[PDB]
Order: structure tokens, then sequence, then C-alpha cells
């Protein structure tokens, strides 16, 4: 079968617990230097910003992993990096007192594209590689797409609406079969605040979350681009897709407004039947929707370069799902996509709309008009590379079941902590198709605390392999689903022997799942690829100790602890997760 290690048992302690014959290897750390002669990590928080913006980022999050053409011991690898922890940054350890600490967080966010090299068997960091570069919240990049040069997306500092300064609170991420990485801009409306503490808000200002406050991020008060009395327009000019060349160490990365603005996690490629990119993108807010984007034209497999823009042109769609059969262990139905274009749907001047630019810029206020089904949290989605089947976690909604957020469907729990993972079969297996059967393939929850109800989640969970808000998704060439979680990690109350945050490996066509890595104290678990011989997994420690609960990866005394990407192997070299 598919899953060749023992699931292994839940842990609370501040390391990698791992099954029998696997060993793990940091690959690189939040503050590592990426150029030749570059500034050390200073583990007192007194690096600069401008160092920073030379070193991997904070809070590694979505990678992904490129070939290099005639060189089975080379890689790129592109990663995310979300956020960062103030508590560790600054050596005052609070929020920024000044430009030059904005200008530091800034620079902890966005991308970083590393060169690794393969050494007996183990892959490791290149620094000084010309392909090394860090893409951050300050670096200068490019609006493409049906919303570039709207009036929505101008400002002072850009007057013609194409050039964006940064890509922050990068969360997950996208390979497209042309040979670029997509990023995902996800909780970008936390970074926003006002010098006007009573700003009205819009309703499509209101929609995307913004506040006055800023959401304990704080840039505002020393970059007015952040303050929305000066440059509301800015808040239009984040929450989208951008396209990455890691090849092209000196390209403009491009900022795909026909994927819509929203919180993006990630963005899952597909194909149609007729050679049409489709990317399936959730928005992770709870009682926000499931998106599909499928373009205009085909895919040219053969000539990467021929498929530049191809994301500029396309339809955008947005996901209804039925009832269901109401099944307590596996409901399963239908569900539809709908499109978001101006003039169908009742997307119109009635509704709001006067053009297609504001439909993508406020595409959540244009899925409310179409009836799109509120979810809880849809976070990372991923398309099996065997049978096109696609799944989707919804990590949690603790205000499913309040008005307007009913119980039912794909979100059968009132008061939902755990999560499910939802799954699709598109109709014909053609991603073109507008319809499609669901069913929750996993629904988590503590068998051990609420055996026989629904908190004690799907019978394909027990009290050996439970967890809780299931995040991050990957599959792996043999098929393997690999899920990653981002929940509670108490261990007490409705998460008792669910422990630290960790990795499980899933079969799709049986519904086993087992438990195969647990990570450090105070971390989330999040951001996967593959060496292409699938004999390295590569996985993120996101924000170990957020808590002061952590020393991880150096333990020293107490030392500060850095979000780092892990290499995992097998002792005897084999394929990750296959039978020994
Ligand atoms: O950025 V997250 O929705 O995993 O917290
Ligand atoms: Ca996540
Ligand atoms: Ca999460
Ligand atoms: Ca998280
Ligand atoms: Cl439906
Ligand atoms: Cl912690």
């Amino acid at each position: 079968r598919l899953l060749g290690f023992d699931s292994i048992p839940a842990a609370t302690t501040d390391t990698i617990s791992l099954p029998k014959g696997y060993k793990s290897s940091v690959l690189i750390s939040w503050g590592q230097p990426l150029h030749k002669n570059g500034p050390a990590f200073d583990p007192s928080g007194n690096g600069t910003a401008a160092a920073q913006e030379v070193q991997f980022g904070d809070n590694n999050d979505g990678m992904s992993l490129f070939e290099f053409p005639g060189e089975k011991n080379r890689a790129l690898m592109a990663i995310n990096n979300e956020y960062t922890n103030y508590r560790y940054l600054y050596p005052h350890g609070g929020m920024p007192q000044s430009a030059e600490d904005v200008r530091k967080a800034l620079a902890c966010e966005g991308v970083s594209v590393i060169e690794v090299q393969r050494k007996n068997g183990q892959w490791q960091f290149v620094q000084g590689s010309r392909y090394n570069r860090r893409i951050h919240g300050n670096s200068p990049l490019r609006i493409s797409g049906p919303a570039a040069g709207h009036e929505l997306m101008k400002t002072s500092a850009d007057k013609h609406g194409k050039k964006v300064l940064g890509t922050f609170q990068n969360c997950a991420n996208g390979k497209t079969p042309w040979g670029t990485y997509l990023t995902c801009e996800e909780n970008f409306t936390d970074c926003f605040g006002s010098s006007n503490a009573q700003q009205q808000f819009d309703p499509a200002q209101k929609r995307y979350g913004v506040s006055a406050a800023s959401r304990e991020i704080n840039w505002h008060p020393f970059d007015p681009r952040f303050d929305m009395a000066k440059n509301p327009n800015e808040l239009n000019r984040h929450g989208w897709v951008v396209e990455i060349d890691p090849f092209d160490p000196q390209s403009t990365p491009v900022k795909r407004t026909a994927l819509g603005r929203f919180k993006h996690e990630n963005a899952a490629l597909a194909e149609t039947d007729d050679g049409r990119a489709v990317v399936y993108m959730g928005d992770d807010e709870r009682g926000e929707f499931i998106y599909k984007f499928v373009s205009r034209d085909k895919i040219n497999h053969r000539n990467a370069k021929a498929n530049r823009d191809i994301l500029d042109h396309g339809t955008l769609y947005v996901a209804r799902f039925d009832a269901g059969d109401g099944n307590p262990d596996h409901p399963k139905g239908q569900g539809q996509w709908i499109e978001l274009t101006h003039g169908k749907n009742g997307i119109d001047a009635s509704s709001g709309f006067a053009d297609q630019a504001e439909v993508l810029i406020h595409a959540r206020l244009a899925a409310s008009v179409v009836g799109a089904t509120r979810m809880d949290r849809p976070e990372w989605i991923v398309v099996s590379p065997k049978d096109g089947q696609v799944y989707c976690t919804l990590t949690n909604n603790a205000k499913r079941g309040e008005d307007g957020q009913p119980v039912g469907g794909p979100n059968p729990r009132e008061k939902n902590v755990y999560g499910q993972i939802l799954r699709w079969r598109t109709d014909r297996d053609d991603h073109a198709s507008k319809t499609f059967a669901w069913d929750l393939f996993v629904v988590a929850g503590n068998p051990s605390v609420h055996a026989g109800t629904p908190k004690g989640g799907s019978s394909n969970i027990t009290p050996q392999n439970m967890f809780n808000s299931p995040d991050g998704l990957g599959f792996d060439k043999a098929g393997r689903l690999w899920i990653l979680t981002d929940g509670d990690s108490s261990n007490a109350g409705d998460f008792a022997g669910m422990g630290n945050n960790q990795m499980l490996c899933a079969d799709p066509a049986t519904g086993e799942i087992r438990r195969f890595m647990v990570g450090p104290i105070g971390c989330e678990v999040t951001g996967i690829s593959f060496s292409p011989d699938q004999k390295t997994l590569f996985v993120g420690i996101q924000h170990p100790g957020e808590n002061g609960g952590s020393t991880f990866p150096e333990h020293l005394p107490n030392g500060k602890p850095r979000s780092s990407v892990m290499a995992i192997t097998r002792e005897d070299g084999g394929i990750v997760g296959a039978h020994h």
C-alpha cells in the first residue's frame, strides 16, 4: 500500500519526532544570510533592516522546489515568509518604534529564493548562489491583469496603478507548469491602520476586515503607505496571487489580478481537458469562499515563455456546495462553480460593480451576490496527481452556527474547533466542468474526549492518529496525501492527546491516516516540497516558541527559537513515506 511507516505517538517535546528509520536536519533558518560575505544572524535582535532584506525571512510557510535542467544534484526552492514575531525580531521585543523597525518587519516577509545542492544524498543550502534572492515587503513589483491601471489601484506614489511596493503576509503557494512560482497574500489587511482612529470604512473595506488600529502590526505610524487616511487605495494593491520566476534573480514579480483579491492561502494548479490552466484557491477567513480560475488560453507545455501572461486572461468562479446527504460520518453531495463576471449572475451596476476590475478587487462582495457557500476557513488545496480529485482543508470555524453561517453540507458542526478535509471530484474528471461531487474526506475530532458524538470526528479518526486544524496539504508522486496542522497545541480539554502540531500521511483511496511527524513547542507545521527523487521531504517549522516555550532548533541556553525549513530523509536512503 501507500503508507509504509507505523503511526507515531503524539508528542509535546521541543523537538522533531519521526517514525523509526527517519531523520531530520535544518536546511535553513530565519536570519540566514543568502549572499557571499552576508551579515550573520544576530540572536540579540540588533540586526538591521538592511541585513534582514538579504537574510532568509521569518516564519517560513508555503514553498515549492524547482529542478535545474541537466543537473539532478541542484534545485531551487521558493519559500514564503509570512509574518514576524516581534518578541524575537527586535531587541526591545515589542511593537515597532520607528521607520527602521517597520522596514525590518517588512524585510522579514515575502519570499526567499534559494539554491540547494545534493551531496551524499543530503540536500544543503548554497550560500552565495546567483539565484539566491529576497523579495520582501518593500520590493518593486508589477500589477498585471484586468485590474492593473484601474482608478482603485492608483495612489499618490503610483499614479498609473501598475507599480506596487512589496508582497507581504505570504501564506502558501502554487507551482506552474511553465516554470514559475505563485505566492499568496493572505492576512494583508492586518498591516493597515489609520492615523484617523474614527475613520469610517466603506462596505468593501469592512468586508475585508480592515481597522484603524491594525491587527497588532502597527506599521502605519511610521510608514504612511499603510495609513488608510492618506493612501486608502494601497489596501487594493495587496491580497493577490503573485507570480515569481525563480530562475531569473533580476525579474520583477507580477501580481495577477485575474485571480481575484482576497486572503489567499494557496494556489492549486490543474488543467482542463481542452488544455487551459486551472487554479483552485481558498480564502482563509471564517465564512469565506473557495474560488477557481480558468485561463482563456491553452498551456504551451513545451514553450514555457509562451505562457508568460497566461494568468492575465480567463474566468474567475466561486463555489456553492449543496446540503449533501446528511450522513454523520461521510457526508457527500454536489456543488457548482458560479462565474464572477460583470454582466452575469446579478453582478452589475445595480449590485455595486461598474466593471470587471471592481469585481476582481472586491471578489468577496461579488461572490456574496452570486450566493457562494460560506465555508469553515478554507486553507490549502491540492490536486491528486493520480486521479485529479481536489482536497481542501477547512481548518475550523468557532462561529459556525451563528446567524448567517448555518450548519450543513461540508460544514457539519456548530462551534467547529477541529476542522475537516473537503474533497471534490470534477464532473467527467474534466477540470473545465462547472459541477462536481463533494465529500468530507475526514472530519477531525477527539474520540478520547467526545466518543460517539460529532466532536469525536469521522471513523477514520482514532485516539492514535487524532489531530486538529488541518491546514497545509501536499501530494507526493506516489499519491500519498500529506496533512500539516496549525491547531491548538494545549494537549488539554478538547485537544487532549493531540500534543504539538504535526504532519500526517493519508491514503486518499481508503481514508486511512497515520501520524508521521510532531513538531517543536509553539510551532505550526507548514510548507511542503519533495526532492525530485522523493527521498527528501522538505517541511517548514513556523514560529517555534510563539508563546516563549522553545529554543528550537539550536537549543542554546535560554536561546532564541528560529523558524526553519527541515529536510526529512530515511536512514536507508529510500522514498519518504514508502515501505522499507
Ligand atoms: O496564517 V494562518 O491562517 O495558518 O494562521
Ligand atoms: Ca496556513
Ligand atoms: Ca491556519
Ligand atoms: Ca497559522
Ligand atoms: Cl450547489
Ligand atoms: Cl511557545
